């Protein structure tokens, strides 16, 4: 079988080889489809040489034929294709997506030497949800980084991107504090996902983990028997609580424009806490009788969100850990997808969830990457023959129609411990592994070493890189705006100082940033002031400063964002830019930027 990733579901080999010559063309000989044609024009360019795209002439030996035939939808589904490698290559699919995935395989087949052994496959995914999740909460993850991830996902036939993030709110401006995405930024991500055949699954977590929204709304916070508020927890016994959350959901769904909504619902309450929340107890018993629990009120709240989003043709998803068999009266609505990440205690088992007839996704903790914490051990998973049947706590003995797939999940828990560019490096093999496990073809090799070699040979998606990480040669520069230059000032501060001749040693790092070191003091430009979340300096307005250079301080790493006349400096961790403070000229971090001209010194 061919060395492609994910591997083909089957392969019937033949004799001979297809070879790409400068005579080859790309032939679209099915239905007219502008998306398929645009994708095909990119594909034609991603091959060596100069292939033209046509949709009027018959195919010929040596051509790559892309045949979109909607009548094949029953056989091939929305994402499958039929590949023939002969004297010509033929990809037959029912949809633009299926043709695209076929062309991902073709690129890999021709990568090494423009030749491919002959044969054929019907290649259809074993699972319908093949995912990566990124938690872009507290911190901000750049849109350029997301575009690169989407290209890489698409190149490996992954089709689902979960994003937990705050949208800068017009509905509730008191929640609009960094990190967030603007509505234009969200629409940019939406456009990217559509282009790369990826479904976005946005999340605002509720009714736990709401500290990023409830900080300025103490009236909505859950109180215990002692009267003590839990800042991250919404009081679901208050009607104003559901109204608040569904408002924020509505505002986010308008811009994300996704079919799915993920409301989270992880880490809200456990039964050992029930003596301390008699008001949730009371509210539950009032509604659902003498056996009802706080978990019944929780499940009901989720079902209410379900009804809300279903009214606008959307579908709901949650994490699994709040399903612990204590909802005595109120079952979770069956058309809510449950993403299983955690087992233990009385948490409901995968088998039990699947037996209930709901969609269940495997989002195992084992598939997590956590800044400063656990890293998915792809080698071990490969060596132990991990598949989506292997949930935390339980391995299923057979498949199920309602097991949707799996995803890897990226979390920022110790947010200053690792840059997004370092996470990008770390996720390379996880991404290929979950793509392989969910597409569902046979292993290319018994052991991991062969898989890894193949993955690294293929490398990133064609067109992956979307930035220039090293726009300045390493050296000493003055950084100027008008009459001012960046310079050291009082109390380890840095400012834009009129008529200053100060200069800085800029040196690229291995992870796509620069250190910025004062030629005067020898100290490094850093972000260590202001409010921290998850250990990271995320306050807009916080002053920048100088500190002893450190190889481990990720807050000393700066991204150079380029223009023709000037550049801006973005902190790797905070994702805010160096900005001049008007009152005193101090360099501070904000969502704007001061444009600086680099002048060799
Ligand atoms: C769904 C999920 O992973 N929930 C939480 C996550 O919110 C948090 O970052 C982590 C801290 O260790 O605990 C759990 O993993
Ligand atoms: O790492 C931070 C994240 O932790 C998890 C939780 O479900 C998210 O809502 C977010 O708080």
């Amino acid at each position: 079988p061919p060395e492609v990733l994910p591997t083909l579901r089957e392969w019937q080999g033949g004799q001979g080889e297809f070879t790409l010559t400068d005579r080859a063309g790309i032939v679209l000989d099915g239905v007219r489809d502008s998306r398929t044609a645009a994708d095909a024009r990119r594909f034609a360019g991603e091959l060596n040489g100069k292939a033209s795209v046509s949709q009027g002439r018959a195919a010929r030996p040596g051509d790559i034929v892309l045949r979109q035939d909607p009548a094949q939808k029953g056989l091939l589904g929305a994402e499958g294709y039929r590949l023939t490698v002969g004297t010509r290559i033929t990809v037959t699919a029912a949809t633009s997506t299926g043709v695209f995935y076929g062309t991902r395989t073709v690129l890999q087949l021709l990568n090494d030497d423009g030749r491919a052994a002959r044969g054929s496959a019907t290649d259809v995914p074993a699972y319908r949800e093949r995912g990566v999740g990124v938690c872009a909460c507290y911190i901000n993850i750049s849109t350029q980084w997301f575009e690169r991830l989407m290209k890489d996902m698409a190149s490996q036939k992954l089709n689902q991107l979960w994003i937990e993030a705050k949208v800068k709110s017009d509905t509730d401006p008191a929640s609009a504090f960094w990190g967030y995405y603007t509505k234009p930024q969200v629409r940019t991500l939406v456009a990217m996902a559509r282009k790369y055949h990826i479904e976005l699954v946005p999340e605002i977590n509720s009714p736990g983990h709401m500290d990023t929204y409830l900080e300025n709304h103490p009236e909505l916070q859950l109180k215990d028997r002692d009267g003590v508020a839990s800042p991250p927890r919404l009081d679901i016994s208050r009607p104003e609580a559901l109204a608040y959350y569904t408002s924020m959901v509505d505002e986010a769904l308008k811009v994300w424009d996704s079919r799915y909504w993920h409301m989270g619902a992880d880490e809200y309450m456990i039964g050992s806490s029930y003596p301390d929340y008699p008001q949730l107890q009371a509210a539950a018993r009032a509604k659902f009788g003498a056996s009802a629990t706080p978990d019944d009120l929780f499940t009901d709240f989720i079902n209410q969100v379900n009804a809300h989003v279903k009214a606008d043709g959307r579908s709901l998803r949650i994490w699994n850990d709040g399903l612990a068999g204590k909802n005595a009266v109120v079952p979770l609505d069956r058309d809510i997808t449950v993403e299983h990440w955690l087992s233990g205690g009385s948490i409901q088992q995968p088998s039990s969830l699947l037996a209930e007839g709901r969609p269940v996704m495997n989002s195992a903790y084992s598939l997590y990457l956590v800044r400063g914490g656990f890293t998915m051990q792809t080698q071990k998973l490969y060596e132990s023959d991990w598949t989506p049947l292997r949930f935390e706590g339980q391995t299923l003995t057979q498949g199920a129609a309602n097991l949707t797939g799996a995803k890897i999940s990226l979390w920022p828990d110790s947010a200053a411990a690792e840059t997004e560019n370092e996470v990008e490096t770390k996720v390379f093999m996880p991404l290929r592994f979950v793509a392989q496990a969910t597409w569902g073809g046979p292993k290319p090799s018994p052991t991991y070493a062969g898989f890894e070699a193949l993955a690294r040979k293929i490398g990133h998606a064609p067109g992956w890189e979307n930035t220039d990480r090293t726009p300045l040669a390493d050296g000493t520069y003055r950084l100027t705006t008008g009459a001012k230059a960046l310079a050291p000032t009082a109390d380890a501060g840095v400012s834009l100082v009129k008529n200053s001749a100060a200069s800085w040693a800029l040196t690229a790092t291995a992870d796509g940033y620069y250190t910025v070191r004062s030629t005067e003091s020898g100290q490094c430009l850093d972000a260590v002031r202001g409010k921290k979340y998850l250990g990271a300096p995320l306050e807009v307005g916080a002053e920048l400063s100088l500190a002893n250079c450190s190889t481990t301080a990720r807050t000393q790493r700066w991204q150079l964002d380029t223009g023709a006349g000037a550049l801006t400096l973005r902190n790797a961790i905070s994702q805010l830019h160096l900005t001049e403070r008007a009152s005193d000229g101090a360099a501070v971090q904000t969502t704007g930027a001061t444009r600086l001209t680099a002048r060799a010194a």
